[PDB]
């Protein structure tokens, strides 16, 4: 009860900032997560023993892939932490409980392959879940781990509160399917610009949380340039392996996944910042003004990719 987690001073200060990098000491990431839960939710939200057991089972069910790994899970949770702490009063008790957990679980048991590769390979998951194939799997893995003995971190919630938190987690994890982000953002843009956006409207809150999920998921573009750049290497390491696997099925992969077209990565980043990232953080900033630092950091990184194209690095 009187047992707080406390971090070294540099981490205590910098964890509050959007651009925080959780660092290369894997063994500190559980502690960093518990710290964020305690500050964003409270020391009372979860039984520490159940929470620690839950976190260590989640870690065990992330695979040793270049990008969609346990570090990504904790990085995405930290971005969510920063959003929630900078928007103190906008979110419910159930939302603060559910969203950090959703973020920690959102890529559970990821294999480093896209929904599209699973459908072309004809993976069993593609027959079980025809759309948002991996994201339905991630939610399924979340429920599995919640149902392990001594892993029920939500055990103090009523039946209907428990159903609501699991429904927040489900929608939040499904929203990380980037195929769904375009339409979600277009609807939020229209709603914001016609003044019809209503945070008492559950379907509106769902849309806003979905956009927070995209923002946290893509948050490598909001880090300091060296973090952003070195993260992109891990992203492409996965894409190019998928490209190799597409060539093994007799399918030319898209250029994003073809290691033979490495040279076009910089132009590929420009399209991604302009089509996906900047629009994401712009709409998020319109709805939640204190998230501006994400938009600002994303624009700084777009400017760095522009410099790469000009051979200024
Ligand atoms: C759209 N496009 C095209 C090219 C390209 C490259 C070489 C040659 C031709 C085309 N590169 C990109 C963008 C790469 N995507 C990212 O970098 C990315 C993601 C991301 O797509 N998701 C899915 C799992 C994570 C998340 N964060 N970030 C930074
Ligand atoms: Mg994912
Ligand atoms: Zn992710």
């Amino acid at each position: 009860g009187l047992m707080q987690f406390t971090l070294p001073v540099r981490l205590c200060k910098e964890i509050e900032l959007f651009h925080f990098d959780i660092g290369p000491f894997e063994n500190m990431w559980p502690g960093i997560f518990v710290y964020m839960v305690h500050r964003s939710c409270g020391t009372s939200c979860f039984e520490l023993e159940k929470l620690c057991r839950f976190i260590m089972s989640v870690k065990k069910n992330y695979r040793r892939v270049p990008y969609h790994n346990w570090k990504h899970a904790v990085t995405v949770a930290h971005c969510m932490y920063a959003i929630l702490q900078n928007n103190h009063t906008l979110f419910t008790d159930l939302e603060r409980k559910g969203l950090l957990i959703a973020c920690l679980c959102h890529d559970l048991d990821h294999r480093g392959f896209s929904n599209s590769y699973l459908q072309k390979f004809d993976h069993p998951l593609a027959a079980l879940y025809s759309t948002s194939t991996m994201e339905q799997h991630h939610f399924s893995q979340t429920v599995s781990i919640l149902q392990l003995e001594g892993h029920n971190i939500f055990s103090t919630l009523s039946s209907s509160e428990y159903e609501q938190v699991l429904e927040i987690i489900r929608k939040a994890i499904i929203a990380t399917d980037l195929a769904l982000y375009f339409g979600n953002r277009k609807q939020l843009e229209e709603m914001y610009q016609t003044g019809s956006l209503n945070l008492n409207n559950q379907s509106h809150r769902d849309r806003v949380i979905g956009l927070m999920m995209t923002a946290c998921d893509l948050c490598s573009v909001t880090k300091l340039w060296p973090v952003t750049k070195l993260t992109a290497n891990d992203i492409y390491a996965e894409f190019w392996a998928e490209g190799d696997e597409m060539k093994k099925l007799g399918i030319q992969p898209i250029p994003m996944m073809d290691r033979d077209k490495k040279d076009e990565v910089p132009q590929g980043q420009l399209g991604f910042y302009n089509a996906v990232a900047i629009p994401c953080y712009t709409t998020l900033t319109q709805i939640l003004p204190p998230t501006e630092p994400l938009l600002k950091a994303c624009r700084d990184n777009l400017s760095q990719w522009e410099k790469v194209i000009r051979g200024e690095e």
